[PDB]
């Protein structure tokens, strides 16, 4: 079966995020080679999935994904620029996620909706308190991956 | 604010799933000019949504939505060619949804990934009585309309 490989950013919840095959919330401190789970709109599939926050190049066989809105985590970026180091592609599939869109003080969705469109990938908020968003992630990322 | 002007496909669960706006399972039977909803990845939208199963090219103004897979609704073909027409473009933003997935006796799902990859397009599957797959639909259609 069709193997999807696909968790990275800045330092400050793309763990609990994927912490989808654990189904709850962890507010507690595991980051380094850290998931596998068995369908997505009925194809019957396994993932791969967390990094922490220099040449480990290594890791990214990858699909990314790839901060959370009270942090201004700029990072981005440059995230999306070693891929296409490693990856040498400007076209590779990928999900731009704003994580903990739950909270008050907060990233106003727009900007980032704008720098998504200037990439062209997906944009998707996101809350692994909440669950909502969590898999709303994970299964576009997928569906990418036409290419 | 933007308007997420979004239902069509052959005769056989259009209504159901639409019926997002009413978090609830119509078994009953509306269907000609058939909603609005009042946010989606942090931005605060509108929506105009359903369409029954010849001239009335007057309403697809429109994204597309666009069979239930007990059954071989062939008929998708047809709906996406008569909106190339109107709309005058290879490319539109659309979604290709398989709905009723719930159900046993089923179309296998990699059929239509394989045509929605010919087109170039989302393919979701969906369950307006389950909810699985409900708002899928709609919000990866709006994340579209890059476009
Ligand atoms: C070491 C490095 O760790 P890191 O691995 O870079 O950090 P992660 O990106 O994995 O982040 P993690 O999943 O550990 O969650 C971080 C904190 O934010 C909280 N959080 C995550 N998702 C949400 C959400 O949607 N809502 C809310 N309200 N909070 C959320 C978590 O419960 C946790 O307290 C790291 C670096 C810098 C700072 C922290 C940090 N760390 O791991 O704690
Ligand atoms: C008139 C024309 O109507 P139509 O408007 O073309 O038909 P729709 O596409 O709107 O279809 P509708 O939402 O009315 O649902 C049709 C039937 O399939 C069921 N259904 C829909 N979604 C699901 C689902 O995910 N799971 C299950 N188990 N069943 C589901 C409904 O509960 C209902 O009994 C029409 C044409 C042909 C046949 C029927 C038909 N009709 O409206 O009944
Ligand atoms: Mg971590
Ligand atoms: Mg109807």
């Amino acid at each position: 079966m069709t193997e999807y490989k696909l968790v990275v950013g800045a330092p400050g919840g793309k763990s609990a995020l994927t912490i989808l095959i654990q189904n709850h919330f962890v507010d507690e401190y595991p980051t380094i080679e850290d998931y596998r789970k068995q369908v997505i709109d009925g194809e019957t599939c396994l993932l791969d999935i967390d990094t922490a926050g220099s040449a480990m190049d290594q890791y990214m066989t990858g699909g990314f994904l790839c901060f959370a809105i009270n942090n201004t985590s700029e990072d981005i970026h440059q995230y999306r620029e070693q891929i296409k180091r490693v990856k040498d592609s400007d076209d590779v599939p990928m999900v731009l996620v704003g994580n903990k869109c739950d909270l008050a003080a907060r990233v106003e969705s727009r900007q980032a909706q704008d720098l998504a469109r200037s990439y062209g990938i997906p944009y998707i908020e996101t809350s692994a308190k909440t669950r909502q968003g969590v898999e709303d992630a994970f299964y576009t990322l997928v569906r990418e991956i036409q290419h």
